[PDB]
């Protein structure tokens, strides 16, 4: 079959919704070639969707998995509650359960991939529901320990600390969500995210401030996304109601509700310990989630399997050939 990325709407795939824990979640669903190995639910995160797996999707297909790719809550076809308890990493470890259940069998199991805020899904997934985890893989984002304790992000990043992670103070206030509404500014803004420059080098997005409205309108064209990719990212993101950015943002404001859901495993519940075969591909260039991050990650690991691409955050796509053998060849050897 043919391998190479997915084109937006490429036929190689199918686009389906399902019902889910009260609601509807659309997905990519790419058949395997030859009979299933195993079925994939691969997660993306912020602010990407489930097209962000476009080199990994066909390439699954290809060595023989089943690949479910889901639009996360809060993008493009899936809904985004009100509520922001739906949002938290628990509630959606509970939604890709449900959904990974609903193609293998509540008696199956699956290979579970994850990215971004997605990487970060996926291991709370398998620590949350081991019965179902066969195999979990996450690019970039590495294991976080359990909150014992909540402290406001503001605080945090004013004693110095975290600050790596300030943008996600703007990306949680109201100004991302206000302002950026509308195909326009979808487009300039996703020109940003995905590497685009103004004219004196400006920057679109930091680690620091966030979006940088005031470059917006310089924002050149994304060495990251081709003109007919970024075009469907703004139609993706364009089927969420106004503002459009509410649902992916809320991803920003559970800070809280994940420190109450896990103090309490903290303190009752069973350890971050994962038996299944695990692999974490770090990016190099990855400035909000950089490998130094990961540094006593092994220890919570019966099979961790350690790579790292020289790559932007971007790497599902700007590395996806490398990350791609990356992950066949420990999935090789992860299933036998
Ligand atoms: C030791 N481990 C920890 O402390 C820890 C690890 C993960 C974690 O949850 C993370 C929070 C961040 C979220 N991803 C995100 O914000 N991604 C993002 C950023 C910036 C972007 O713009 C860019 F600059 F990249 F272009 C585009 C995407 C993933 C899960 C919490 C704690």
């Amino acid at each position: 079959m043919d391998t190479s990325k997915l084109k937006p709407n490429d036929p190689r795939v199918k686009y389906e919704t399902k019902q889910i824990r009260g609601k509807t979640y659309s997905y990519i669903l790419g058949e395997p070639a030859g009979p299933k190995l195993e079925t994939v639910v691969l997660v993306h995160g912020w602010p990407d969707m489930a097209f962000g797996w476009r080199h990994q999707i066909p390439y699954l297909m290809s060595l023989g998995f089943q690949v479910v790719a889901p639009n996360m809550l809060g993008y493009a076809g899936t809904d985004a509650p009100r509520d922001l308890s739906q949002f938290t990493l628990k509630s959606v470890s509970a939604d890709i359960a449900e959904l990974a259940r609903s193609f293998v069998g509540q008696d199956g199991q699956i290979v579970l991939g994850g990215h971004d805020w997605g990487g970060a899904v996926v291991w709370r997934t398998a620590y949350y529901h081991p019965e179902l985890v066969k195999a979990v893989f996450s690019v970039c984002t590495p294991l976080h320990p359990l909150s014992a304790e909540y402290k406001p992000l503001e605080d945090i990043v004013a004693a110095g600390h975290m600050l790596n992670f300030k943008y996600q103070l703007q990306l949680k206030g109201p100004d991302v969500e206000a302002r950026i509404q509308g195909k326009d500014m979808l487009r300039r803004f996703f020109r940003a995210m995905f590497g685009g420059r103004g004219p004196n080098g400006e920057a679109g997005f930091s680690t620091s401030d966030g979006v940088h409205f005031d470059v917006l309108d310089k924002i050149g064209a994304p060495p990251l996304l081709d003109e007919q990719e970024l075009e469907y990212y703004v139609e993706q993101y364009a089927l969420q109601e106004a503002p459009e950015l509410r649902g992916p943002l809320n991803w920003y404001r559970t800070r809280e509700l994940n420190a109450k859901d896990e103090m309490d495993r903290a303190k009752n519940g069973p350890p971050l310990r994962f038996e299944m075969p695990a692999l974490f591909v770090a990016a190099s260039k990855d400035n909000a989630l950089p490998p130094a991050m990961s540094k006593g990650m092994d220890a919570f690991y019966k099979d961790l399997t350690r790579a790292e691409v020289d790559a932007t955050h971007w790497a599902l796509t700007q590395a996806g050939d490398e990350v791609n053998r990356v992950i066949g060849e420990w999935l090789n050897k992860a299933l036998g």
